[PDB]
């Protein structure tokens, strides 16, 4: 049961692409990765990030679904305005089943890649998983308390998700057109969707054993 | 929360590289951190696209995993680049980890060589030397000497050659010959026969040296894992 993710490479092992794998290996299900930018971080600041050329991104791209598809692909933090359409027209050239988006900005965003986030990216999210800063980036709405939460999760849920878990900090909450529920509380998280659902498990479900995963971790 | 490192290339495919590394670290109870020297587009039906990445971004990767909680064992996979295997070893000085292991990387199964010249020389006389142990297979072990093995006292007699060269401990994986396949362990003081099956087993020894086990127990836990693995 193959889980595709597409981020950046993080030397810590804390995010990106290794925290995914990592967290696929634990679950169960078959990691693959394509990596859209080299970063050098530890604990104590980046000492550089480096994004790829198009070309050898668009090739991985390729390499992984054209053999065994990704069941659940996972699309974490990508800087680059044009690496972030390259991603979304190979996206629906392969249609995978469920995409799973953390629109990860943590504070590192350009307006050009917001905008190609918010206006092809999130519109393709089975679910969108974003914290609090990020809600607030994509709807320019502020977030004081759960009301907030649930609010501006039902505002991203008109941009096309099928579902928003937005993360708070203390509590989470995850909304769909019939489904609310609430969570008492990052890249852990997101992967561990993608595989539970990459696993047949319906996505509340999904959301509930993600957590318990992470207590463990 | 014990830290291991590899270093090596990136496979989309998910079956090599940091990949499979980043795999067994976390399936053992690892740590998982990488430094990544390429990227490379691959599948089951071949390679597509193979990218070196510059040598500035490699000394950073390196420089950040070791100035903070450095790992506490370090797998060094396939390296490609004359240039970056030389990089690797001068970094590998300056932060002078213990538990280098070395999977000396340079023909696949099938039987080529997976590296070009320059690379294979500076492989074999800077960073093997460097190594606490190096997993060859047959092929690999008689690169590195020059000299021919038939048998398993042949494989014994190269692996002690090996260990004049650096390495404390060499496990050579069987398969290749026409008789009896088998894999040893020789250091200085000890040699012991193991069945014969990787990637896997290289960064899993990692993984046992790193959560406190020795050598000849890390090897046997690697072993127990393949075949836990391979079911």
């Amino acid at each position: 049961i193959p889980t595709l993710t597409i981020a950046g490479s993080d030397s810590s092992g804390g995010a990106g692409i290794q925290a995914d794998l990592k967290t696929f290996s634990a679950i169960g299900t078959y990691g693959m990765s394509v990596i859209t930018a080299i970063t050098a971080q530890n604990t104590k600041g980046v000492f550089a990030v480096e994004d790829l050329n198009k070309k050898i991104i668009k090739k991985q791209i390729e390499a992984v679904f054209e053999d065994i598809p990704p069941r659940a692909v996972k699309i974490g933090m990508v800087s680059s305005p044009e690496i972030i359409l390259e991603i979304v027209e190979n996206l629906k050239k392969y249609n995978p089943k469920y995409l799973v988006v953390d629109p990860v900005m943590i504070y590192l965003l350009k307006p050009e890649a917001k905008e190609n986030l918010i206006k092809y990216l999130i519109p393709l999210a089975y679910i969108i998983t974003p914290n609090i800063p990020e809600a607030e980036e994509i709807t320019g709405i502020k977030i004081h308390n759960v009301d907030d939460m649930k609010r501006v999760g039902e505002e991203i849920l008109q941009l096309g998700p099928k579902f928003v878990l937005m993360k708070g900090g203390a509590v989470d909450i995850l909304v769909g057109k019939n489904i609310f529920k609430v969570y008492k509380s990052g890249c852990t998280l997101s992967s561990a969707i993608t595989s539970y659902l990459a696993l047949g498990y319906e996505i509340t479900e999904a959301v509930n054993l993600s957590k318990i995963y992470i207590t463990e971790a």
